[PDB]
Formats: C-alpha cells, structure tokens, sequence
C-alpha cells in the first residue's frame, strides 16, 4: 500500500518502541524512560 512513515514530521531519531519522532537524542532517551519501566510483554501469552 501507499504507506510510509516519512511525512507529518522528519526526524533524525525515531522510538523503535512506539514510532514517536525526535529532534534530538536526549529528548529520545528521556521518552524511553515510560518504555524501559513497564511489565514486560509475551506473544499470545499473557
Ligand atoms: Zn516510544
């Protein structure tokens, strides 16, 4: 299909968690902080 990420906003960083774009890395790392500080996930499981 006609999809793609590049568009609304172009970031040189990109959250591999969720897909939340940023200018710079520090801002990243301090998103990441709501991903590496939850229950973990399983597939099918839980
Ligand atoms: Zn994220």
């Amino acid at each position: 299909g006609s999809s793609g990420s590049s568009g609304t906003g172009e970031k040189p960083y990109r959250c591999a968690e969720c897909g939340k774009a940023f200018t710079d890395r520090s801002n990243l790392f301090t998103h990441q902080k709501i991903h590496t500080g939850e229950k973990p996930s399983g597939p099918s499981s839980g």
